[PDB]
């Protein structure tokens, strides 16, 4: 929830705005020579201006300070079942030393402003009640709504921030904000009031001795990696109105290839060596294992080929990525796990290029289903009585491939799995949700907004 805090001397203090129960706790950093984060008792300090923020997201120690990282004032970005979505709008770095230019020098100078950088640079989110970090479907599968404890850790931002606050173990106070994108519209469709949302959460990279961006490490963590996901709340218009809920999630990311990647561009191109040793079927697998954990039922991976190859334009990481994975031939219930598809989407981009994609969509299908989405059943109330289902498979294009092309890729292949969720509420026949013309050019805008926030990484290639 909210918290206040309290500025002197002796450094800050933080507590619940609202204490329910008669033992609050008290968060003190202090400015003696330590300066440490304790536990106090509620001798929260009684004359000073008593200050209101939105969360404390944490506190990072640059060079011999300890600074408190907080976001003062959010605005509500999204609303659904009940939950508050907010985004952080202003934010501040609080030092206990009131002007201490002594313990300042360049280079904790030079932190404070790479740190800066980032935080104005990004856009985070969090909810109170609805944890941001874990998709519907893994929510569904915590179940006591909440807490950080439960957190998806390769999403948690601000986890490093929390460690002091872990340690101790002061749940209120610990609020796992996201990078990408969240948004929903309002519509209406056969006189179904609806909303229609989408959040796209980039991933926080990641820890390890040593690190680079682009493949897998040997833990089997991407580094690179992106949640896209697409959530609608209906009625049933028949029998009594019955609120549902879904949600369907997809997965876009690096390859996961072992990181030890020659980059050596300059000189001659690079064949990458998979594995005379094994790393790369390693890594893979170790990757592949965390993603069926999380997604489940399979991966299906869709790897964008787009090469004449007469240039025999050829990547080394498309072909290593084809080979591991085939090499693996993943194995364990009935069906491989995961599946593999490399597929031409070419131009002309506003005709062709479409019909590709149901083409794309058609060969999953053979392996994949649209009716794989999770859906509730929530009272008046917002609470959940059933749970119609759950999501057991997830699209995972690559970051690799063209941002514009995925986004297509993942927009045409929602639209496919939210005709489902519409017929499941018998909000539609079995006819076409996108003859609503009005329907669709808000859906059109929403991923068209999603894809603009998302590029965010780079400007570019050749």
């Amino acid at each position: 929830q909210k918290l206040v805090l309290y500025e002197t001397r002796a450094r800050y203090f933080l507590v619940g705005s609202n204490n329910a129960e008669t033992k609050y706790r008290v968060l003190k950093i202090d400015r003696t020579e330590p300066k440490d984060l304790v536990i106090i008792d509620d001798r929260h300090s009684g004359l000073f201006r008593a200050v209101s923020a939105f969360g404390v997201v944490g506190f990072v120690r640059f060079l011999e300070g300890y600074y408190i990282v907080l976001i003062t004032k959010r605005r509500k970005m999204a609303d659904i079942g009940g939950h508050a979505i907010y985004k952080v709008e202003d934010t501040n770095m609080i030092y206990i030393p009131n002007d201490s230019v002594r313990v300042t020098h360049p280079d904790e100078a030079r932190y404070l402003r790479i740190f800066q950088n980032v935080d104005l640079s990004s856009n985070f989110y969090f909810s109170y009640s609805y944890d941001l970090s874990h998709s519907l479907q893994y929510n569904l599968t915590v179940l006591r709504m909440g807490i950080c404890s439960e957190p998806y850790m390769k999403y948690v931002w601000n986890g490093e921030l929390l460690d002091i606050i872990k340690s101790t173990v002061h749940r209120d106070w610990l609020l796992y904000i996201i990078h990408g994108f969240c948004g929903q519209s309002k519509l209406l469709i056969y006189g179904r009031p609806v909303y229609v949302t989408l959040i796209a959460r980039r991933s926080s990279k990641f820890a390890g001795t040593r690190f680079l961006k682009r493949g897998a490490n040997c833990e089997g963590d991407v580094a690179n990696e992106v949640e896209t996901e697409q959530i609608l709340c209906d009625a049933s218009v028949m029998s009594f109105t019955a609120g549902s809920y879904s949600s369907y999630v997809q997965v876009r990311g690096s390859v996961p290839l072992y990181w030890s990647q020659d980059i050596s561009t300059m000189m001659p191109k690079p064949p990458i060596t998979l594995d005379q040793a094994d790393p790369f079927a390693h890594v893979a697998a170790l990757h592949f294992d965390q993603m069926f954990q999380r997604f489940g039922s399979p991966i299906i991976i869709l790897n964008l080929v787009k090469e004449r190859e007469k240039r025999k334009h050829e990547r080394i990481l498309s072909e290593e990525l084809v080979a591991a994975v085939t090499y693996l031939n993943q194995f364990l219930p009935p069906e491989h796990t995961i599946v593999y598809i490399p597929w031409d989407m070419a131009k002309y981009t506003k005709s062709k290029l479409c019909n590709v994609l149901d083409r794309l969509n058609v060969i999953a299908e053979s392996v994949v289903k649209k009716t794989g989405f999770f859906v509730n059943r929530p009272d008046s109330g917002g609470c959940v009585i059933p749970t119609g289902r759950l999501q057991t498979g997830i699209l995972r294009t690559n970051c690799v491939d063209c941002l514009d092309r995925t986004n297509t890729a993942q927009f045409m292949v929602g639209k496919c799995a939210l005709a489902y969720q519409l017929y499941s509420l018998g909000l539609i026949d079995k006819p076409n949700l996108q003859f609503d013309t009005d329907a669709v050019r808000l859906f059109e805008e929403l991923y068209e907004d999603h894809g603009d926030t998302l590029s965010l990484q780079y400007g570019g290639s050749q």
